[PDB]
């Protein structure tokens, strides 16, 4: 729990340091995501959404996008996947 | 002499610090002119040029806007003034 109160925080901080320099959009990556095409961040720019995350390959089904929370917040897999 | 060179020292020192925290626009009203219009920003914003500057009355017919410069940046009366 101490772990995720550290990301929790840390994170909160870049999202208030990122609002008190008069920036538009924040691109939250992190350590091991490969993003490989050049134009992602252009292509994400250039849909006009608040939140929006693109549909990162892997080599089983994971991916980073659920489609249902069961009524506590657990992955439910719709027919929609 | 040394006070144009300090006037325009202060100036670009805050042109400077609008560049260098990621802001639009820049009002340079100097403490001696009266903004009555309360709406002036908005008007002056939603134009959509580089640089404009309203015109301001007087008790005389000098204004803050020149219409022709002769050769060497002196004031000419051009008709249209």
């Amino acid at each position: 729990d101490s772990r995720y109160e550290h990301v929790m925080k840390l994170r909160q901080a870049a999202l208030k340091s990122a609002r008190d320099m008069w920036a538009d959009y924040i691109l939250f990556v992190d350590a091991d995501n490969l993003i490989l095409n050049p134009d992602t961040l252009s292509l994400l720019i250039a849909e006009n959404k608040t939140v929006v995350a693109p549909m990162l390959d892997s080599r089983a089904a994971y991916s980073n996008f659920w489609c249902g929370m069961t009524s506590q917040g657990y992955y439910k897999r719709t027919p929609a996947y």
